[PDB]
């Protein structure tokens, strides 16, 4: 199995092959050390080859969640923590400074290892680095990076959620309220994370989950179906109409739309009290 | 200030307001009980209102990671676990069966509570459920959900990375290797998750991190820059050309492209051995 070095906030997993001075390979965007294993076989007679899964990837595991600020595009948390991981790995395996090669974003990690832990570096190689900060045209490349992230993550989510609302014929008031950006910047990054979590881990799994009509008929006397007065024509109401058609379970109309419990709390409460008070 | 019930794998947090029989509100996609607080204020002289942050949201906190299979679209782990949370919460607050209302995906949780733990339910309400499984046109609705999720989580990245690779003049063989789809559905899910993470948390933060030419000149004797022979004309090589022009640190040419260490491991190793062996 993969070797483990337990570090602050993570278990760092790495491959180790060969004998001799330590040579650490730092992966780029794939994040994992397995991409260097064919190369390690060629070098194993001359170096103790160490191919790292950086802490956010592969078989490595965080022992606590990323700090909230890591989402900031100018955060230095992850790159410095990756560099410290490499320095601690070097120190755990070798009394002498070590050889280090990084490729792509792994070469940027390697740069920070040299900057902040030069004492661990015997020789270092930067294979095809994509860092732009010191270039004369840094702004052009930084803007392209910022733009592509915004297109994939922000625009992609915004356009998909608008389509979702149209597909389910969500009433305009309800779609507005569900899409409103949070009043607090803290709440805005939390809202992106929550929406993407619901998208990946909830919507498909729950909407196609294992409920049958017979599950409703078995305890039908306990069930009320609720449709909002302000969300007519929407898909969730059609679900209730079908349950009612097939089971006879009654539909009670209640103020507000899809979010009527917050849109019209007094009127929503009055119906609940009629039902159960 | 919210209340806590510690369950298997999570600390479940909830608002509790009022006096009377227990009434549990289960939120939908927003995941948090605060959306029910204005309604709770209207009901607090009639019910002990309990408004849940479902375990993956809000002030609730997981105490063990989600199963790896939770990202699978047909997973039932989360919906069953949410339903068990409601049943255990009900048992912890009341010796009698309780009133339960869910809305949206929270109404699907409520359906699973009735199916798996009917003994805790006195009366239950399903407000605007978006479940499709038992509908006569379930295929239409299920496929629409799957398609919109696939567009956000995978297709935006596919289209955007292809344009981005063109902007950076990435060699065709590197772009194909970097975008090659894994051979299993689970492997492809993991691949897209990893690239979405790299896009949000790595590309901007690392490529605009605080490295200057002065960082290289302090330790210039230790540094080799590596350019692939099959990746000429690409942006990362221009980064190395600029470092070398300003600092004199040598460029060594090495076989393969951006991914040369795995494309041509023997030729790559030979250069490393000439450099450092
Ligand atoms: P339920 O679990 C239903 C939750 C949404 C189901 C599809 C309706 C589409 C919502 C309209 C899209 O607007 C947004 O939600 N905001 C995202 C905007 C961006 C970016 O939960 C009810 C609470
Ligand atoms: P370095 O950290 C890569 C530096 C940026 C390289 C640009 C990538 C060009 C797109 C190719 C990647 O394709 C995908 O990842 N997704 C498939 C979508 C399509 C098409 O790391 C090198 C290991
Ligand atoms: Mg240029
Ligand atoms: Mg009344
Ligand atoms: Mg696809």
């Amino acid at each position: 199995g993969m070797e483990t070095l337990e570090l602050q906030g993570a278990k760092l997993r790495y491959h180790q092959v060969g004998q001799g001075p330590v040579l650490i390979f730092i992966p780029g965007a794939n994040g994992t050390g397995d991409i260097f294993l064919p190369l390690a076989e060629q070098l194993k007679d001359h170096f103790t080859v160490v191919a790292v899964d950086r802490r956010d990837y592969g078989e490595s595991e965080l022992t606590e969640p990323l700090p909230d600020s890591a989402s900031n595009p100018d955060s230095d948390y992850r790159v410095k923590r990756d560099a410290q991981d490499i320095a601690e790995l070097a120190k755990s395996l070798s009394d002498e400074p070590v050889y280090i090669l990084g490729s792509s974003s792994g070469s940027i990690v390697a740069m920070h290892v040299l900057k902040d832990y030069p004492e661990v570096v015997k020789k270092i190689a930067f294979h095809e680095p994509p860092i732009n900060t010191f270039l004369p045209d840094s702004t052009y490349w930084k803007d392209k990076n910022d733009d592509i992230v915004h297109q994939i993550l922000t625009e992609g989510l915004e356009k998909g959620m608008k389509t979702f609302g149209e597909t389910l014929n969500i009433a305009p008031i309800d779609a507005k309220m569900m899409s409103q950006p949070a009043d607090t910047e803290e709440g805005r990054i939390e809202q992106y994370k929550r929406t993407m979590f619901w998208l990946e881990f909830e919507i498909r799994q729950y909407t196609h989950s294992n409920i049958t009509l017979d599950d409703f008929t078995k305890y039908s006397d306990k069930i009320t179906l609720l449709n909002g007065t302000d969300s007519r024509g929407s898909f969730p109401q059609d679900v209730n109409f079908y349950i009612n058609k097939e089971t006879g379970i009654p539909i009670v109309d209640i103020p507000g739309g899809h979010l009527g419990y917050i849109q019209k709390p007094e009127g929503f409460a009055d119906v609940l009290l009629n039902m159960w008070g």
